[PDB]
């Protein structure tokens, strides 16, 4: 999968399981059509979201629903979710892993783009 | 006034100056209506984007032209923008100073919440 | 003043008060010798640590004792501190703000330097 | 192994290859040891410093060398290095994933600590 999407929670010094993540293509029109979508798995991590093929070039949203996982947690968030807004850009490199690192009140985000 | 918007670039270790911010507010049809939109100053700070009356609860969307500062400064960033999205004055008005540390493939976005 | 240390709780959205900072210079025997301590403000500002003309060339480590601001706050935090640790004004002077946005298994920190 | 580094660049978007680690633990005196080290691999990670064995519980310190792997990219960095100090603590959780983030001026480091 070239789109992986990886939480960490910086409160549990943990993944950010069950993190529920929307990723959306920005269309002609300029909305978001939603492309895909998952929770984070025990590791923090969402793979198989997208193929090669599917994932063209163009702007893509990935959203996080950190609000939900702070709620979860029973800890007051600031944000109501993540936003990772890119353009995949062919094809190398090829590989985006989106992290989040999660915290209440801040959340920082950083792609590694690999081949 | 309640809503400050900071940017730092952690490449420069400075602050991230002439950066575009447009805030939004979420409307009742749900729909991002245009609140507020200001560059950062030379010391990266964006005031005055709007007032303790104007700034009601809402979900409030400031999204930070990131993308047009490095490019300007020659890089290719991974990010469109930086967007931070929350409630605000839920539990009655707060000042909220949104940070943004900005590095070309990372950021980082920190709100620190105030009292008036 | 040529040296502030700034401090946020990310958990909290707010500034981290009350939070040890100590600022040690490595010596020439290339030993940390103490150069300067306080605590953050009620802003998570410590101001005043040194002056211009104390604040000469050298590697500096800020030591800020985060992990006594989250046993504070009742989290056993994975840091023992967050530890700053730079060269100083090997270009001339500067003017370096530390901050440092603290979450209790993790912290960033970012230096702003800017001239006098 | 009960310890891994992982290096991430912020202005690259990429794992930070080839970075110093240094390892040390508190000795009585207060003093660092150095117990372990080694280079990130081409994944940003640096694997096998230690052992469950060894790895008991004390104050540990990993250095990273940013300042280095700052120089070998031709960006002026601030920090001498990160340096993350921590306790180790038996042992649940048993793994520790210290990550940290790297830009010129910024660095984050986070630790996940898992089962
Ligand atoms: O250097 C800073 C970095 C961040 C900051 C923002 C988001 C994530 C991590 C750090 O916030 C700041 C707030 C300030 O008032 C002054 C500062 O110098 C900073
Ligand atoms: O702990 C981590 C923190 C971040 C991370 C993400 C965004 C901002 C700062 C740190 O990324 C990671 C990627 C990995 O593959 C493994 C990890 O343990 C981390």
């Amino acid at each position: 999968c070239p789109l992986m999407v990886k939480v960490l929670d910086a409160v549990r010094g943990s993944p950010a399981i069950n993190v529920a993540v929307h990723v959306f293509r920005k269309a002609a029109d300029d909305t978001w059509e939603p492309f895909a979508s998952g929770k984070t798995s025990e590791s923090g991590e969402l793979h198989g979201l997208t193929t090669e093929e599917e994932f063209v070039e163009g702007i893509y949203k990935v959203e996080i629903d950190t609000k939900s996982y702070w709620k979860a947690l029973g800890i007051s968030p600031f944000h109501e979710h993540a936003e990772v807004v890119f353009t995949a850009n062919d094809s190398g490199p090829r590989r985006y892993t989106i992290a989040a690192l999660l915290s209440p009140y801040s959340y920082s985000t950083t792609a590694v783009v690999t081949n």
